[PDB]
């Protein structure tokens, strides 16, 4: 190939009875003619291809107000509709393309909205009549520097703007380019002047290289290809729909009338195209012909088909023309016709050119080595199609087109609830289509987590297999800084990860690792696999503090290292009791080594102390508990401050017992606690000097985060944090978890998230003041999780949906375009 | 320079009070303004730069009907005009563009016409109304293949247009093209959108960095450019207005309102296109600015200027803006600028941008280090010029031009009389104006021969100065085969060919050639100098015959030469008695050497027969003369039959006068020749055997023309032609002359031409039937040869008068072009 082969990376179209690529497909396929009476509310030959309306738009999408919507040619707006459409096809994420290259070239050819507003003023006709503005408020509303421009050829104008975008490409002057183009039959003043030139057939039919031919029927909409080099396509991994080899435009010059097609100047423009690409008569598969079903033109463009492709070739060459399905889109014909070609070649089918019977005895078929496609087949031997596009001023185009060379999340997001509503039904209808059914539930989960705007009202539906979600979608159509708090005993439960390592890999390599370091510990030093007693619901094994502490331990690493693959990034951490050890580990303080020496020795020392300790859950303020147990320092004292009207009391049972007793009788909430001792009370004076041993033996580094004391109430800076006092003193004193949720806040924490199991931690911060626990319970923890990491994502964090796939093999497919809540915009 | 550069090689423009690109030179070096209140016979904004009109086309020259005209865009109608204009004003003559690869690149953004015709249909409303045909009519006039389009970004659509062509050009796609635009304010309707808009000058000026800055002034009129690459105009040695180093299009992407300008994507266009073409700061002598005098636009222009080109120069930088002169041509101000631009870089001066007292105060000139031109200045160091065009849209275009690395036939055509009129009096206007006055009489004729169309209504003034040329102008604007027949004895008059000699150097040095041989041969056998004696008033040598033969010959064969060097190429040939030689020779029968001795031989054996001999020209038929003489053979015959009422009896000076009695006696002409004997008589018999014996040393080719005999009266062929008995035969018997001349016809001879002094064979010719006597009398010799051939020209044979200049070195210049034959075409 001469110069840089281009690459049709996506595409948009609305056509009669067409309003996308895949209702495209749908219509020739099936053979069917979109072509109508001129509908009711349009004004008045009387034939035609027609969009089902032209007067409603999205103005607030593409932040427009009503009035300049009203003053705005239906061509410039179904044009951003096609733009948008377009991109999202193609997979690009739009606001990645602001103030890049991005080229924009359009074929208009007919100003009718201008000729209704003229024939009946604010500052809003200007740019909304003025045709320039085709392409220019689409490099506006992408916010693109590349060239943008309108090019008037006529009938050849839409792959006239094709070729000038493949040239922009190939001289890096634009690095991606939308290219197509549009026209809209609104007035009647226009179907006149057609009318009396004499080119119109009476029997509204395109009789294309029929014998029947005797002019065109006129036809509506527009079309757009996104369009990167072919090498830029392929290292970006871009879905390629076919590549532009080759395209050409040339001038009739001296035809016989200034509106005659010269059979000299097609031919000079098809060997030009076809050895510029290094095509032989024999590699063209198919053409897309101009074919608008005229006497004179028809022999014409037949003829020199024949010259240049028949000659050189065994089998007769199959054409066929768009315009027998849609009619005559003049303006936007061309990338009617080249649309058309691409999805040939991307199903690798050909389809039926409507109104052909018997051949015209002027189109020797036989010998010029053409014959017509009449019949849905598939397509022998790449691929490869030509596309003609010429217009009655003598500027003729070609075009060269090859074919291409266990739990999950959906997301999706609109403008507007009632977008995200009429979104997560678009979504679901196509899920359960056919064509939906050649994608995966992973590749299309992927495929809306890394190829579509995350507009500001979102939802994430969950599901196991395709009917699961669309079940979900159904359903759905019916901050500050992240802060962390990690879990203490009490939040433990026998099963504890089971459903989370069978789940998600990077939790299972984590908890190996965890696991694999604390069963060497524990092993040695026991109160061997820490794995079986967690993951065993026929265990209490957890209740006792060996094994609760390194539990809650390995569980919340691996559960902190599960959501930091998805972006979920604590910038604040804290910790009730235990909790606080993973949470330093997690903010870098201790190595793992560190980590599971210090928690193992702290869950050892103090499963080896007596019986007769005690903690009971109180309804009271800490200044009630205070003067209550104020003198009896030795016996008992505040376990936690939990709330302003919640604090847990830790001592003898005995003492224990009464002070349960005292609060009921005060009618008060008293909840005894399942503990073996009486933790953060005099009770664990006995472990604290061995304690002291096992952290003054281990390395604590500076934090990566900001960590909050569970022991001080307030952030803690690394001096105090990495000192043997600190931690003994943490093993001794009371929780002031109250104290450090509001240290978190006053610190700008707007998000709390529970790492741990249950939502122990998640109500006592709802008392105290967005919280979500990240494993609530009497669900599956994979549901818990994504539920959890779902609000997160609704409520305005950025999650990174596209790291929960590396786990799978995930390839990007076409999906659904943007649910446009389109409303009646017009002139009176 | 990164990509070819490109030559500007001729440009045209319709501009507000400037009807071509000299009166646009008057207009803005006298610093005038064309803007003017709305003209009376135009609609209603009070204010704009107007053409003198835009209802009048010369729909004919185009091959257009009246009704086609009526119902064509003024603008359509406009830029074939200027198509012609900028291919005249480049030197291209428009006809060797037939059928090549001439692009068409047209900015047009405005439909007004189409809006007076809908806002009130028969089949040219579809053509005359399409925006395409502005490109797509140039391309079928000029029977033109390369791409045809017209290109829409709003008020920056013409550069871009030039942009397109540059690209073009670069790519190989096209070879020349037409770039430009047009832009014609016709309806009101238009002048409504714009004012509600608010963009408009409440005083109706650019005030271009003023700071009365309040808006544009509208303006309207068109431009093209002829551009080739650097290296093929060059090459083909074409006149060179300017070089285009290079041209950049971007988008402002994300402005602030959708018609903001962006400082950032100016500075990127800016930084983009100099690199590109690798001019700093200090190398751009002056930058014609888009400046619309806009409140919001005119400092943000400035700014990027100020960026891009301000910091890293010393002095100041001069900008000016042509719409402080015509106004806002909006589609075609680019081309506007881009003309002025061109103009500024060929005279080497700048001019003043008008409406210029107090500069803006958000545009701090001497921080940018930018002044704005306000005198008409030269322009001091080649000369480099940046143009900057901006769409309301965002597509902004710039571009980087540097200026470029005896007696005398005028020949002027027409299509019609009352153009060729128009022609020669528009040319003599010219050649006396300072700007025709630049320019030698010698470029002129030697442009006029070769940069201009030959129509079908020719004329050729003759002068040895300008005044006598244009005085001869003033006086204008108050085929076949070609025969040649070659003067015999009696044409012969003193000064033979000393006027010529003078003169014509192809007619001396043929002239020199041939007396060089004839001196030796005349030397050696004499009847020394042949030239002295033809070129002497004083002598009558020539009335003897053995210096008679050798003088025609000398003198019909550097003429025949010098008429051939013109392209006057016979292919027909006859000769009256020693005419024959001549013909026989230049027919390439006889070397110049058998030629020269069989002349010479003639002459010297007939010079040196007795007196007694005599002939007499006689008003009687070859029927009454043959009775007459019939009986006296011995002693008197027919020398010639010279018409079907004219021959000449030739014998004894007796019996001749008897004859010459008879005849007067039977009132009837009867003239006495001057000769010196009585050729083509029996008194001839005594020199004919030695005559035969130097014709039989000779050496007779097959000739490369057709020869008719004097002697046959007929087509002689070579066999008969190079025998001995033809010559000696040809020497005795009668000159059938007049049967020569039918025989010439019969053949297909149209044009017959006299090859020798004065025209007695051209009357015969007219007695015998188009008919010039190459060299008539009572004239100079140049004068009545020019005067001759100028016939022939207007009759319609091809003269090579760019053959004529061979002798000067002469220069293609700048002409006038077309004079339109304007009428008025428009709707009711």
């Amino acid at each position: 190939a001469s110069d840089e082969p281009i690459a049709v990376i996506g595409l948009s179209c609305r056509l009669p009875k067409a309003s996308g690529p895949q209702e495209l497909w749908q219509l020739l396929d099936d053979g069917a003619s979109a072509v109508t009476r001129v509908p009711a509310d349009r004004e008045t030959a009387r034939w035609g291809g027609f969009l089902d309306r032209v007067d409603t738009f999205d103005a607030g999408f593409f932040g427009i107000s009503p009035r300049e919507a009203a003053a705005m040619d239906p061509q410039q707006r179904l044009v951003l509709e096609l733009s948008w459409e377009a991109l999202e096809g193609a997979g690009l994420v739009p606001a990645t393309l602001r103030d890049t290259g991005l080229g924009v070239f359009v074929g208009a050819a007919r100003d009718d909205y201008a000729t209704l507003y003229r024939r009946r003023v604010d500052h809003h006709a200007m740019t909304g009549l003025h045709r320039s503005l085709i392409a220019n408020r689409i490099s506006y509303a992408l916010g693109a520097h590349g060239p943008s421009m309108v090019v008037d050829t006529g009938q050849s104008s839409s792959l006239v703007a094709v070729h000038l975008a493949c040239e922009s490409l190939r001289r890096g002057e634009s690095d991606i380019a939308l290219a197509g183009g549009v026209n809209l039959n609104i007035a009647a003043e226009s179907a006149r002047e057609t009318a009396a030139f004499g080119g119109l057939s009476p029997d509204g039919q395109c009789f294309t290289f029929d014998a029947r031919a005797n002019g065109f029927v006129r036809g509506e909409g527009g079309g757009l290809v996104v369009l990167k080099t072919l090498r830029r396509a392929l290292a970006d991994g871009d879905l390629v729909h076919g590549v532009i080899l080759a395209s050409a435009v040339n001038n009739d010059g001296p035809s016989d009338t200034l509106t005659t097609p010269s059979r000299r100047a097609q031919e000079s423009l098809l060997t030009r195209v076809y050895r510029r690409a290094g095509v032989t008569p024999t590699e063209v598969g198919y053409v897309e012909l101009h074919g608008t079903g005229t006497k004179v033109g028809d022999p014409i463009e037949a003829a020199a088909l024949g010259a240049v492709l028949g000659t050189g070739r065994d089998t007769p060459l199959p054409v066929g023309s768009i315009k027998t399905n849609i009619g005559h889109l003049e303006g936007a014909a061309g990338i009617a016709g080249l649309i058309k070609a691409l999805l040939q070649l991307r199903r690798r089918r050909l389809v039926p050119s409507l109104n052909f019977s018997t051949p015209n005895p002027d189109i020797p078929l036989d010998a010029l080595n053409l014959r017509v496609q009449q019949e849905s087949a598939p397509w022998a031997t790449t691929l490869v199609a030509g596309v003609s596009s010429f217009g009655m001023g003598g500027t003729n185009c070609h075009v060269v087109v090859s074919a291409a060379p266990a739990l999950l999340p959906w997301v999706v997001s609109a403008r507007s609830p009632q977008a995200l509503r009429d979104q997560a039904g678009r979504l679901a209808a196509w899920a359960d289509s056919p064509a939906g059914r050649e994608a995966s539930p992973v590749d299309i989960g992927w495929s809306l987590a890394t190829s579509r705007t995350h507009f500001e009202y979102r939802a994430v539906v969950s599901g196991s297999d395709r009917d699961e979600l669309v079940a979900s979608l159904r359903a759905l159509a019916s901050g500050g800084r992240l802060g962390l708090v990690f879990s203490g005993q009490g939040s433990q439960r026998a099963g504890m990860g089971r459903e989370l390592y069978v789940a998600f890999p990077v939790f299972a390599e984590a908890f190996d690792e965890v696991c694999g370091v604390l069963d060497e510990v524990m092993g040695a030093l026991p109160p061997g696999s820490l794995r079986e007693v967690m993951f065993e619901v026929s265990s209490d094994l957890l209740d006792e503090t060996g094994f609760t502490q390194p539990a809650l331990f390995a569980f919340e690493v691996a559960l902190y290292r599960l959501l930091e693959s998805w972006g979920v990034a604590g910038e604040v951490v804290a910790g009730h009791s235990v909790g606080e050890i993973a949470a330093v580990h997690v903010a870098g303080v201790l190595s793992l080594a560190d980590a599971c020496a210090l928690v193992a020795a702290r869950g050892r020392l103090m499963q080896g102390l007596p019986s007769g300790g005690a903690m009971v859950a109180v309804e009271a303020s800490e200044e009630e508990v205070t003067a209550l147990l104020a003198g009896r320092e030795g016996e008992v004292g505040i376990g936690a401050v939990n709330g302003p009207r919640s604090v847990v009391v830790s001592g003898g049972v005995a003492v224990v017992e009464e002070v349960a007793a005292h609060f009921a009788g005060l009618g008060r909430r008293a909840r005894r606690l399942k503990v073996s001792h009486a933790f953060h009370s005099p009770l664990m004076d006995p472990m604290l000097e061995d304690f002291g041993r096992v952290v003054a033996g281990l390395s604590f580094a500076v934090p990566e985060l900001t960590v909050v004391s569970g022991l001080t109430g307030a952030v803690v800076s690394a001096d105090e944090l990495c000192s043997v006092g600190y931690w003994v003193r943490h093993a001794r004193e009371a929780v002031r978890f109250a104290d450090a949720v509001g240290a978190m806040a006053g610190v700008g924490v707007g998000r709390f998230v529970e790492v741990g199991p249950g939502g122990v931690l998640s109500a006592l911060v709802r008392e105290c003041l967005s919280v979500v626990a990240a494993v609530r319970g009497n669900r599956a923890e994979p549901v818990a999780l994504l539920s959890a990491v779902g609000e997160l994502f609704a409520d305005g964090y950025p999650v990174d949906w596209t790291a929960y796939f590396a786990g799978w093999p995930a390839a990007r497919v076409e999906l659904p375009t943007y649910a446009f809540q389109r409303s009646r915009h017009w002139l009176e």
